[PDB]
């Protein structure tokens, strides 16, 4: 058994391996998150999360050898976890073990903060920012599975190109820019002054402003962590980690849309273990679109094994 | 036709009557209510243009709420946007209700604002559901009463902040249901919430102690607000029940359906109010802006028939 630590408090470059119900599997495939990112640099407290707390993300096998995925509330980046089976899904045949590590995340979060909390219904109209950021993409893929008319912002063209080759069905006026507020504009022209029922937020300032006027009526404004009044707009403070009865409806959410198609693998860059600390770096710099996944254990040729 | 204006804008002593939807009632107002809002217009401290009932009125935006009778002669309540305190409203249908054979139309008056706010507030926004714990801020207040109400019928845990033992003691009588562990004050009711609930908090805060109510909020508490968050993942709801009075709208009819089977179940209850004849219109506004009462200040336009 080995696990992953900064040796030296917040300094990303000190990244090594350790040696040192509930389910025990082997991790192939462990993901990395914003937040190991924070932890690693120690601007999230370790306290503040509900040894190393690195990794809540993985995919491997379970003692039947079968192929599975999932959400631990640490520790991921190890080479085996123990988790409740909860927090467990199936791989699907078509999928490798190394994108099946970069789906429980953002689509538990999609799931949660679209359905569970949105609320969102068939055929109503979504502003999501920062598209090809991982939990937008899969709230891309949520709303458009809803029939759902969805704007989103991209922070260039090549993250647009990227979005269009992965969703077909979006057209050229679904798209906005991420980098300043002229998706206002654009939104409130295409939805005929009316504004959108739902936005996902990620972005800050005067963007942030600018997405509050986004709204219609009623509209939810979605955080993944006069006009409020006159609109009548709800705030919801997301934050998935907080969830380690509605958490079983997440669970079935995810596995529902695994069945029907809808929960789709992000593209992967990846890293040998031994490069666990290139994997932070590179993470860290945000350059790429997907997950950035660490290849602990390589997948066997067998289904099963 | 009459109706009430402050000719000159921030001076309640120019506060005088002046004489004057296609399926839109005439109706005979006997008894116009004093609401939050037409004291901060009456008083300057709001502008005209924030009030959507501006497109509704060409003068006063005085009143949004009376009891009198529609051109049948049948007593009835309601909302208007604009221009209620006046001796006649023109009005859509869909924001009237028919009053109840054992209320006296002075009191009716005090019902659909508060009713409906509340009703609004608590479930249409906040999905209050039968058994959850709820912190209801100033619970003398006119939507306080209204909130208090709603949660009891739903047999909900009610903890509520009052401003005085006066006040405490009103809720006490109107409210056999709550118990001494219901409140505290308003002026400490953030340990008194912890202690109760076993370090749990409420799940729906009616609300400036904002730092302290949202830590009263349990894990997904809801947050109403009428016009840790992550770690929690809270929702705030704002709530303000006048954008819907400009005009009917299957929104707006869910909360007259709620105020409406409300009054039917004996939920909805009036008021208690403090009445100033028409001609006192003036001592009504300046006893509203002082505020030292509890429930509704309502100006008989017409002394109900005996
Ligand atoms: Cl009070
Ligand atoms: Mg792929
Ligand atoms: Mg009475
Ligand atoms: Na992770």
């Amino acid at each position: 058994h080995a696990f992953v630590s900064t040796l030296t408090r917040g300094d990303l470059s000190s990244i090594r391996w350790v040696c040192s119900g509930a389910q025990l599997c082997t991790v192939y495939y462990a993901s990395l998150n914003f937040r190991d990112i924070m932890l690693a640099t120690g601007k999230l407290s370790p306290d503040a999360i509900p040894d190393s707390l690195l990794g809540m993300e993985f995919s491997g096998r379970d003692a039947s050898g079968k192929r599975v995925m999932g959400l631990v509330p640490a520790k991921g980046l190890a080479t085996s976890v123990l988790l409740s089976p909860d927090f467990l899904w199936d791989v699907p045949s078509n999928w490798t073990l190394e994108e099946a590590a970069s789906v429980p995340v953002v689509y538990s979060t999609a799931y949660y903060a679209l359905v569970v909390r949105g609320r969102v219904r068939p055929g109503e109209t979504l502003l999501i920012h920062s598209g090809s950021g991982g939990v937008g993409q899969a709230a891309i893929a949520i709303a458009l599975s809803l029939g759902c008319r969805v704007f989103t912002t991209v922070g260039s063209a090549e993250k647009r190109a990227y979005l269009q080759a992965r969703f077909p069905q979006l057209d050229s006026t679904s798209f906005a820019n991420s980098r300043d507020t002229s998706f206002e504009q654009h939104v409130l022209w295409h939805t005929g002054g009316k504004g959108v029922d739902l936005v996902l937020n990620s972005l800050a300032e005067e963007k942030l402003q600018a997405s509050v006027r986004c709204l219609a009526t009623h509209g939810r404004f979605l955080e993944i962590g006069m006009a409020i009044f006159l609109k009548n707009v709800t705030f919801h403070g997301v934050l998935l980690d907080a969830f380690f009865a509605d958490w079983r409806e997440v669970w079935a959410l995810v596995q529902a849309g695994i069945r029907d198609g809808v929960v789709r693998p992000l593209k992967c860059t990846v890293f040998h273990g031994a490069q666990v600390e290139d994997a932070f770096r590179y993470m860290a710099q945000g350059k790429h679109i997907g997950k950035v996944v660490v290849q602990v254990l390589a997948e066997e040729p067998e289904a099963v094994l």
